[PDB]
């Protein structure tokens, strides 16, 4: 039962700590270290998934996405002949249902199936995860088509350390505003340079105006869809867990990010590199 027993740990782990222990007395880099290669991967097997063809849209043959929280395209705006792309709903913080859609950045294959999964799921965040040095450019430099979406650009700002681009998508009589943010400088398997950058990331994303009665998910992306695109999850639910609770559990929240979408943080050192970033948050909370 290596299934029940990775499920059974994913859903009871956790290592609470304080915002004292947080700031003042951490688990050490070995306990860290240790602590990481213990959490399961959760990752799907190609036998898991009964989706033919899938593999053209799969950027990585072992990144899938699980099978019950995957994003499936209802084709509502389309007559394409599938549901897939490799996406997950990712909960937030208390388990909130649906706050984050996991992805691998589109290849030029699905970036179609991309801009209908924004309009299916009613996103109006986007948050692109990058290094300068690397993923397709799928939005326009002024206005393009992408099956029946019409996205143009309506503005452009140049952050010191992201870029946010505020976009439309239209479809038939309907427009809605998305707001993109690229955050570069995060290279694949490694941390970003420093916390501060990645705090006002999240600070960016938190202060992002929300209109709807019932706000879409938040899209976050990078190559593979599940190391920097974890870490940038998990620094976001650590700091709403230390802000309303004054403790995190960041053994559980990867635990938990893991249960939505396997293999979420690649590596001890961006375990670690959470550790830290949290530790420098609780130091501004009041």
């Amino acid at each position: 039962t290596p299934r029940e027993v990775t499920l059974h740990f994913l859903r009871t782990a956790g290592h609470p700590l304080t915002r004292w222990a947080l700031q003042r007395q951490p688990p050490s880099p070995k306990q860290l270290e240790e602590e990481f290669l213990k959490i399961p991967s959760n990752f799907v097997s190609p036998e898991d998934l009964d989706i033919p063809g899938h593999a053209s849209k799969d950027r990585y043959k072992t990144i899938l996405p699980n099978p019950q929280s995957r994003v499936c395209l209802g084709r509502a705006q389309s007559q394409e002949d599938g549901d897939y792309i490799n996406a997950n709903y990712i909960r937030g913080y208390d388990g909130k249902e649906k706050v984050y859609i996991a992805t691998q950045g589109p290849m030029p294959n699905t970036v179609s199936d991309f801009w209908e999964m924004v309009w299916q799921e009613e996103v109006s965040l986007i948050v692109m995860l990058t290094q300068l040095r690397e993923c397709v450019h799928y939005w326009p430099t002024e206005e393009e088509t992408y099956g029946p979406f019409q996205i143009r650009i309506q503005d452009m700002k140049e952050c010191p350390e992201y870029t946010v681009r505020q976009l439309t998508i239209q479809y038939q009589e309907e427009r809605r505003s998305v707001k993109h943010i690229l955050f570069s400088a995060w290279p694949d398997h490694q941390t970003p340079e420093s916390a501060g950058p990645l705090l006002r990331l999240v600070a960016e994303v938190e202060e992002s105006p929300e209109t709807a009665a019932h706000p879409g998910p938040i899209v976050v992306h990078c190559s593979a869809g599940i190391g920097r695109t974890g870490c940038f999850i998990a620094t976001r639910i650590g700091c709403q867990q230390l802000k309303a609770r004054g403790e995190v559990d960041i053994l559980g929240i990867v635990c938990q990010l893991r249960l939505d979408r396997g293999g979420m943080i690649q590596t001890a050192e961006q375990y670690q590199f959470l550790h830290h970033t949290l530790a420098l948050y609780a130091g501004q909370l009041p």
